[PDB]
């Protein structure tokens, strides 16, 4: 359910209108933060569009979204180069 993953998500990391990955990260349940949604095109579009009419949070931070594109699949920890830059957001939208 792309709506239901939407709005569990802890951070959605956006290039505007392109492309967007969902993040999720509790406490206890995942050691690492998790894509647990992504898209691009038409798929961006709808994710950008649930989540701002469910007012999770957004960020717009290009090359993050792209290299999590390309690099962390849907249902995939991040791995140690997005550590960092993961922790940041989650922090911002938290």
């Amino acid at each position: 359910s792309l709506a239901n993953n939407i709005k569990k998500s802890t951070v959605i990391v956006k290039d505007p209108t392109h492309i967007a990955i969902c993040l999720y990260y509790k406490l206890g349940e995942t050691p690492l933060p998790l894509v647990i949604e992504t898209g691009k095109d038409a798929k961006a579009l709808q994710i950008i569009k649930l989540a701002e009419l469910y007012d999770i949070p957004v960020i717009e931070d290009i090359p993050l979204a792209r290299s999590l594109y390309k690099n962390i699949h849907k249902g995939q920890y991040i791995t140690e180069d997005f550590f960092e830059p993961v922790a940041q957001l989650i922090r911002i939208a938290i």
